[PDB]
C-alpha cells in the first residue's frame, strides 16, 4: 500500500507530464497521495497562468465578508458579516493597512504561532467565492477553468445526462482570513492555484481518518451537533493544531506558496489561514474514483449549508433516498 502514514506529497510534473490533466492525478494517485488528503504541485519552470498580475485592480468584490470570531483561541466558531463593495486595488489598500497587515515574524512557524494565539481577537475581510478565473486562454495546461466538467464526468460513468455547470470561484485574503473545517460539497476534489501574495497554510486529515475528526467536532460543538447531524458543512468551526494533538486525531500541514496548486481528494477534511494579502482560484472536479464517495457524502438537511443549483443533480442521481429531505433544506 503506498504513502501508508498519509503524508503530504509533493509533485514536480515535467512539462510534457503538465499536459495530461487526468492523467497527472490518476498518476499522484498510484503512488498514494490522495491518502493524505490534499497534495502539491509544482508547475514545471516552462508554465504560466497569465503573462501580470499588473492589471487586475478593478475587479469588484460585490459582498466582502468580516470574519468574526466566537469562542476560545483553538476552539472557535466564526460568522460572515457582509461588508460594502470594494474593488481589488482598495481591498489590496485595506490588507495592507496598519490594522490588518501581518505582523512582524521570523518564519512561517513564527506566524503560525501568532495565528493561533491571536485570531479570535481580530475580525479580517475576506473576498470569497467571486465567480471568475485569472487564467490566461491560451494557457492550455491546468487552466481551472477548461477542466472536465463534473457533470460530464457522471455522464461518463453512470449513463445519465444532467443540468448544471461547473466554473471556477476568485478568493482575495489578508493576513488571519480563515477557512474552515471542510469537506468539499458531495465530498467533491478541489484545485487551489495561488495566483499572487502571500502564502496559505493548510492543515488536512487523512479520508481514512474523516471520521475522527466529526467526533470530536460533535465534542467541541455540542449546541451545533444537536442543531444538525452535519453541521460541518455549515463552514465555521475552527479546531487548531494544538487541540487536534491533545486529542488524538491524525493531521498534517503545509504551506502553499504563490505559483502552486493544491489539490484536495474527496472526504479529505482541510481548513487554514492567510499570511497576507493574496489571491487563490479554485474549482471541485471529479474522476472515476470520486463515485463511491458522491453516494455515501454526508448531507445538511437543516437549512444552513445553502449550495449552488449543480448540487441538486448529484443528490438526486447518487442520493435518492436523501434527496427529498436536502431539497427541503434548500427551501
Ligand atoms: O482558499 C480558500 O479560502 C478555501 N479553499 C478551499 O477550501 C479549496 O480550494 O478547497
Ligand atoms: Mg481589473
Ligand atoms: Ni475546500
Ligand atoms: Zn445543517
Amino acid at each position: 500500500a503506498q504513502n501508508p502514514n498519509c503524508n503530504i506529497m509533493i509533485f514536480h510534473p515535467t512539462k510534457e507530464e503538465f499536459n495530461d490533466f487526468d492523467k497527472y492525478i490518476a498518476y499522484m494517485e498510484s503512488q498514494g497521495a490522495h491518502r493524505a488528503g490534499l497534495a502539491k504541485i509544482i508547475p514545471p519552470k516552462e508554465w504560466k497562468a497569465r503573462e501580470t498580475y499588473d492589471n487586475i485592480s478593478e475587479i469588484l468584490i460585490a459582498t466582502p465578508l468580516q470574519q468574526v470570531a466566537s469562542g476560545r483561541a483553538g476552539v472557535f466558531t466564526q460568522y460572515h458579516k457582509k461588508k460594502k463593495a470594494m474593488t481589488v486595488g482598495e481591498y489590496r489598500h485595506l490588507a495592507n493597512s496598519k490594522k490588518y497587515q501581518t505582523p512582524p515574524h521570523q518564519n512561517f512557524e513564527d506566524l503560525e504561532r501568532k495565528y493561533w494565539k491571536n485570531r479570535i481577537y481580530n475580525s479580517p475581510i475576506y473576498g470569497a467565492d467571486i465567480s471568475g478565473s485569472l487564467f490566461d486562454e491560451n494557457t492550455k495546461q491546468w487552466n481551472l477553468g477548461h477542466l472536465g466538467t463534473i457533470q460530464d464526468l457522471l455522464e461518463k460513468e453512470c449513463g445519465v445526462v444532467i443540468e448544471g455547470v461547473n466554473t471556477p470561484y476568485l478568493y482575495f485574503g489578508m493576513w488571519k482570513t480563515t477557512f474552515a473545517w471542510h469537506t468539499e460539497d458531495m465530498d467533491l476534489y478541489s484545485i487551489n492555484y495561488l495566483h499572487l501574495g502571500e502564502p496559505k497554510t493548510w492543515y488536512v486529515v487523512p479520508p481514512e481518518h474523516g471520521q475522527r475528526l466529526e467526533r470530536l467536532a460533535r465534542e467541541l460543538f455540542p449546541g451545533s451537533s444537536r442543531g444538525c447531524g452535519a453541521f460541518l458543512r455549515h463552514k465555521v468551526a475552527l479546531i487548531s493544531p494544538t487541540v487536534l494533538k491533545e486529542n488524538g486525531i491524525p493531521f498534517n500541514r503545509i504551506t502553499q506558496e504563490a505559483g502552486e496548486f493544491m489539490v484536495t481528494f474527496p472526504y479529505g477534511y482541510h481548513a487554514g489561514f492567510n499570511h497576507g494579502f493574496n489571491c487563490a482560484e479554485a474549482i471541485n472536479f471529479a474522476t472515476p474514483r470520486w463515485i463511491d464517495y458522491g453516494k455515501m457524502a454526508s448531507q445538511c438537511s437543516c437549512g444552513e449549508a445553502r449550495v449552488t443549483f449543480s448540487m441538486d443533480a448529484f443528490v438526486r442521481i447518487l442520493q435518492p433516498e436523501r434527496y427529498d429531505l436536502w431539497k427541503r433544506g434548500q427551501d
